[PDB]
């Protein structure tokens, strides 16, 4: 059921913070309805990247991605940027029409930078706006720090759980920070 | 007086949407206190770019920036990326310490992309987070559309006027879309 009011949540992992030097190594997406009810969980895909690219990762990235097991999944992966892009679009097309949903998540500005460069078609599937939960978090700690005590993220490596946590964060802000 | 709670608002103009192919042609900044009171407005600088660079602009861009007179300002400008970056930094350093303020404005995710590539020192001066007012506009439209009618923007070619309206918009949401 593709509804124009549905929201696309995304979360990527990368070899580094530089779009021109680094690459996407993992992608995960999920769709909620306008009211944040999770409707469908898309595929979590380790994006294959060469051994030379992986050798370029800085100290902290190599540690985090090797420790989570992502490095192994990336090497065993048979899906590069385009293949992972296509599967993600195939999933999204069934839940949200193109150009309708802003990109949703926490600090998704950095993620969109990589989409622009390596997954242009998926990037264009989003509405141009950004729906960054961290923006509300920033405003909450500046104008109502109280609410930040009532919600605490556990932290995880699993891409999807990370996203569900972003959805929960925004749902918290909707009830106790936003004035509906 | 630099205060760790002050917010840095910024608005750029570019020759196009592609950071690797386009360039910054205008930059304007403003600083507000934690409560959105404008403390100081920085310099509005047309950033010089070569005639060739300007020839790589698309139809929509060349038309918009030519009519506004920005193209003439660019050609005459004696301040390239670095020098415009230095001037912006001298201004900001007097009102906000480094790494404290997220980047603020409307859809500034796109602006930050250009700062990462052409003004990295300025980019690093911001806290890594984004304070995109358009994120609140998007939520208001989906959860409490009634308040939308009560706010309107004139539309202008003056960068500072755009930033002041962004500030006002956020102030509007703080009053009609946020709980004290």
């Amino acid at each position: 059921s593709a509804n124009e009011n549905n929201l696309i949540w995304i979360d990527l992992e990368m070899t580094g913070l530089d779009p021109e030097r680094d690459r996407i190594i993992e992608i995960a997406t999920l769709v909620t309805d306008a009211n944040l009810n999770i409707l469908a969980e898309g595929p979590t895909i380790a994006v294959h990247q060469s051994d030379e690219q992986l050798a370029l990762m800085d100290d902290w990235n190599v540690r985090t991605h090797t420790a989570s097991g992502l490095v192994e999944r990336v090497k065993a992966s048979t899906m590069g940027d385009r293949e992972a892009e296509l599967a993600t679009l195939e999933f999204l097309k069934q839940w949200v029409p193109a150009g309708k949903s802003p990109i949703c998540g926490n600090s998704i500005g950095q993620d969109r930078r990589f989409l622009f460069k390596y997954m242009p078609e998926l990037e264009a599937y989003f509405h141009y706006r950004y729906l960054d939960v961290s923006t509300l978090k920033e405003l909450a700690r500046r104008w109502k720090p109280e609410i930040l005590d009532g919600f605490t993220k556990q932290g995880t490596h699993q891409a999807m759980d990370d996203i569900r946590e972003s959805v929960a964060e925004l749902a918290y802000y909707r009830e106790h920070f936003i004035k509906l």
